[PDB]
């Protein structure tokens, strides 16, 4: 009636009850019908969102998505629910299972990788285990016994594969390997893919979501789709990916996160006396992602830049990934003060028009802004939880807590949304999305 | 570490994930393995649980329930989950399916049957519903439609069947009928149960609950598998049963359950425009109910007892059933606060020994008393939220929120335990158990 | 900024900072400057307030105003502050320390009463006392002991002297008596008061609250101020009142406070064994005055009247005085239904443009609607406060749930307004109002 | 009775009731009667309580003790109360009105100094005045327009004054200076201090706190009383003190603190365009007091040692302070990991006989441990906050959690104790002391 929202503990219940009916048995897929399997980046926030409730089944989570690791050490972006249709492109389209000598012979899985926030996940069950007891840290330490191996190996494919000239910035074979498939970011790269005969298809997503203004465009997957037979043409040979691709760009969000994750995965080490010469390695990737971030930056504002390796071009956009040497820090003082004036005005948080006080997706006032479209402008719970996390552990106490707030107070609708319009506050994409709710645990947990 | 204790957020998100992994579809197990399929007023407490999580869900478990309900309106105490095994005794001992008349074709249901608590969950969903909106409403309101008559078929089996003397009290024909199995209530009565040849079996309870000092024993488990034959060798008809039960109790507890069950019911008549004739049928046995409690009580201390209708004997025991007037209303007024200063004394809340302020299922000073052995002394949060809901409906404010406050302290170390030992708190009994937190849930939700 | 609202435990702090804000010492003013002096009820919810914070400084507010109690028991609606000025009118106009042979030797008050709700803190107080151990006990046994007879000689001068006739409601010789100074209620009563030769005065609560909307107007005050006269002409003798007062009505919602009261100082008694003869006199009184109210209300909806003695004519407006049986019982079922649909309907908490779901002092659509007027239309945290606590004293627990919630959503600018706009929910008359805090305290204390 | 702890609603009503009740107009005393007056950092902690009841009434806090500023900068550590008996030395003895030339003429002050937590409180007032809204905004940059000079003096003279030979580390001449009084930090210094004819004088404080274990001895007030007469001799002259004082102590714990103002007020500088040259001094200041505390580390374990400037000798004890460099940061990886692993293993945080998970100020295993004796032993709140604090502010978000959860844990007697005893959590020292309500108030603000 008068005021539609729940209160914490309300919020906090309907949140978990949430995780568990998108629990498969130990995958969580990342929302009931839109994404029905379990994706990369969606289970680390799952495992985050489930630590305040069973340390175990967070693990599990973990162990599952570390079990469909490629033999080469990439985690692939989808680990697929066997027998589950109703996601395009599914299990036939990528055809991993043929062609991929690297993908693991007891899952099924994409072809193509996603941010590495795992590390991030792995810190919060440890803090959440050393809070419960002998136990609970007994099972937090044995999978630090059995995976710690697998976590080095997925951050050393990153900085080896896709870091070959060590750059200090990796590179995307694939939009969707950002998580942010149909940013502003991508779109000069994608006018430069240009499909050849592209088997038919029929999509999926805007079956569930049936709303055009709210998904990508067909000729958006059109691209999407065509980039997949040129990384099937050559098996998915991260060897002649750089010769065959029509699509290579170095993702700096991407690039911030990992140098965030090696940080946090060293630290870790040290804690639990994993072997010196990875804790060295990651220290040495921390340091050398951090420096790549910095590089891209505008000398004025410190707003970090993608960079177009096919183009050989800067790629000069207004989203959220700007902020990436926020997250990773390493600008000079006088530009990081630029930077976090740039988030807080009008151009961003501080825009007149926003419901909430939080970081929309683009720029309201770009001309690439749609209020509605995805990553094209509407604000993620997703971007909140992970900039108020990283901003705590830049020590900004107070930003960290005001971003924290708003999220609560945007997420007190109980509709856990995928994103929600900057303007009125409207949820939309899927309902009942993951990692939305891992957020909202996390904030309450 | 230092304090092993939950928040408040925290506890209702443990005890909403909790009650979503006992979910098997449209019915909700009462504990994850002690008692693995659903039981019937663990199913109301269930409801009240899911109220603050879906008023959808929650009307299905009342609609899995009432699709079990006997043709002559007997909710049996036990919905079998197909293929489930794991409980004893199960659908073959129990042979409803091929010796009951009555017995609901498509589901397989013990033949006994359980406190009338259903109403009290109907008015938590109703309250829940009109707080979210129209939609919401509408769902609370179509079940009303789709099940009012079998509620009322329900309530008038109760009065016609099980009070076939008009006398305000409810028989009993099985102790598991109370919700207190063993309770010392029973006793006297179980010693004129003298079984014949009872056929071999071997306990399934006691394999899950293995520690022997939390369960019935042995001889118990005889005669309520003895009293099951006696059913049996009638084919469970109702106007049998009289002549050969060895075990013919009116319980007080029950019946003053009932009264509250029928007001409560009227009560949602009347706001939804249900037949007048049904209404005032409700009142009558509202009224009827609460004077045959009355009629039990002690002239001293208000104490209700139950009555063996085989001995002709009223039953003078220590339990908290003594204070099913509380519930109900009824007493008059010096006698009443004789009742709640025995209630609060040092008999029972007020026993110096006690970890919480909070009913003991045993007096701690009878001779009755056993501090782990199910009923007979440990303290269960399903009654501190019976009674604290039902001393609400009585205006007594601060009474039920000391109940509560308790009851969320002893239930903060998130064991979601189905009893716990009055003295130290060592959580007893199933850990997980449903209806602990739905009492939980509807505290804080 | 986006959201000005404070968190429970923010709203919580500046509630009671206030409180103590405006203490003087032994008494606390009930606003800062509009209020600058104790008045009688504000008192009593002060003390509500006190009892979380502080159970011996709770006892000392009361302790404050029964050392200003009349020889004959009257309570006295004002206790000046020494030296402090700026309300009229001020102890020079009502000139009780030199006419009024009843006035108490050592503190300057006024010479009329207001509602008993006194009762009611001394309940809060013995709870709060009683959960923090012995020696707040104490303290709150030793005023009962101090008092008991004050309170009696309270009850049993309203009881002899405000209900003569034995009709089971309290008479009042001035609207300012029942706390609503402007209500529509009393608008046909006070069209009879034709002053006379009234001495010159100049307003102060309107150089304060300068906003005329938001204040009785100028020829109100000039009837208030001549009943003034009237009395002082009799030297307020209670035995010449009836002969002399333009202005006598029966108050129906004072008259319920009053059978509430004297049920809860009654079972007070019963609990700290004070005299029978009194506690007897005490049911007595709350059965009496129940029935008066139960008289006065329309046989269909059960709406309250309230009755002018003079013109022998019942009073029929449509404020939150006919609610009155509400609080105090007694109505039959059919009568108490219809009543609370009144109450939740579209003429009062449910009209439409309602910001908040609260009572109103006058209905939204009654031709005496004024929404900034005082009393006749803005709602008032006081009446949401005694409201919800009559409610869960009637066992409605829900409804009374519902009131403390909006309540508080209302209440978190935290401006503690003294009584807010209805359809926008501005602040409205003195901020920093001592029992709008106390009302907060209480909810959350 | 079973759970005498306060809810967070409670405890913070509670905390802004005492806060308040301190209160003598426009100074706050740090405890109602063991220190009647305002002490400096007690009034910084004051000032943080109070930023979320009113920034108005905040500011005024740091107006009052900023108005007793001395006129070369010192801000003295006790501001007398007009009036006010009761602590002794008083101002008679301290006889700064006439001998001290620097000295306030509008005010009574002490002729020591005390930490500059002060800028702390600048930044918890902004904060909370920026999420306020417009007009508590310009109240709080109104107040930084008044008195940044004033700050920047009181920088100034730390950094000049207390640091003649620029080593990055504040001289203290009185042990007064370092907040801890008794600290074992000074007991070899002081063991060197002899005092000669010392007027005589009876003590104060051991009349209000009784229990001999729980204040320094007479012996120790000796000596502090002593080192006044040799300040007294050469009238509190800057210039003279380092050839005349007996006590000369390097204080690493001061200097960390204030390194961190300093680094605190640039920032401030920064956001609100104060004078560059200040920000530039400021940020020098900060760097050159967090190398001075670095420089005293053990090279193995991190921890701070004081040194004595007359034995020429590093003072190694095993207190709280030997963890300064977590405050301000600066030391090296390996040090720095090593350092948390002493703070939380089993000499401080760690120990297993804890009742909180708290730092106490000396090491329970340290022959110098006296669990009751002021700053030899109990568990500080204050300290607590401010290990919190800076923690979070480090980005150590976990750590700082856990302080001011257990904080809480411990405060949630609502005895707002001066200091607890660390085993058994007894509340010592004095009761209602403000800086401990004030912590709590910041924590739940």
């Amino acid at each position: 009636p008068h005021d539609p929202s729940f209160t914490p503990t309300q919020l906090a219940a309907r949140a978990a009850y949430l995780l568990r009916g998108n629990d498969l048995g130990t995958m969580t897929t990342a929302a009931p019908l839109l994404y029905p399997h379990m994706w990369s980046w969606d289970a680390a926030f799952v495992a985050i969102g489930l630590a305040p409730l069973s340390v175990e089944r967070a693990v599990v989570e973990l162990d599952t998505l570390l079990s469909a690791q490629w033999r080469n050490g990439m985690i692939p972006h989808i680990v697929f629910a066997n027998g589950v249709d109703g996601y395009f492109p599914g299990p036939a389209r990528w055809a991993t299972a043929t062609l991929a000598d690297n993908a693991p012979r007891n899952r099924l899985t994409s072809g193509i990788t996603q941010p590495p926030v795992h590390a991030i996940a792995v810190q919060r069950i440890l803090e959440h285990a050393r809070t419960r007891g002998r136990s609970t840290r007994a099972v937090a330490e044995a999978f630090l016994d059995r995976r710690w191996g697998d976590l080095m190996r997925w951050h050393r494919w990153l900085a080896e594969c896709r870091d070959r000239n060590e750059r200090g910035r990796i590179t995307l074979y694939h939009g969707w390997e950002s998580g942010m498939d149909n940013s502003p970011r991508w779109d000069s790269a994608y006018a430069n893919v240009v499909p050849g005969k592209l088997p038919e298809y029929q999509r999926a997503d805007n079956v569930i979501i049936t709303d055009p203004s709210q998904r990508p465009s067909d000729g958006e997957y059109d691209r999407y789709l065509w980039l997949l037979e040129e990384m099937k043409a050559v098996r998915y040979d991260d060897e002649r990916l750089p010769s065959v691709m029509s699509f290579q760009v170095e993702d700096v969000f991407f690039s911030a996160i990992f140098s965030v994750a090696c940080q946090v995965l060293a630290e870790i080490g040290e804690d639990y006396k994993r072997p010196h010469a990875d804790v060295k390695d990651l220290y040495l990737w921390a340091e050398r992602f951090r420096a790549g971030v910095v590089e891209t930056t505008d000398q004025r504002t410190g707003a970090a830049r993608d960079f177009d390796v096919l183009a050989e071009k800067w790629l000069v956009t207004e989203t959220a990934a700007q902020f990436a040497p926020l997250l990773c820090g390493g600008l000079p003082h006088d530009r990081e003060r630029a930077l976090l004036k740039l988030l807080e005005g009008p151009r961003f948080c501080g825009h007149p028009d926003l419901k909430y006080g939080l970081i929309p997706s683009t720029s309201p006032v770009s001309r690439d802004f749609r209020p509605r479209e995805y990553w094209r402008g509407p604000v993620w719970p997703v971007l909140t939880w992970l900039f108020s996390w990283c901003f705590a552990r830049r020590g900004w106490a107070e930003r960290a807590r005001l971003l924290r707030q708003e999220g609560l107070r945007q997420a007190s609708d109980g509709s856990f949304a995928e994103y929600y319009e900057p303007f009125t506050g409207e949820p939309l994409g899927s309902m009942q999305q993951s990692w939305t709710a891992a957020a909202v645990l996390d904030w309450l947990g």
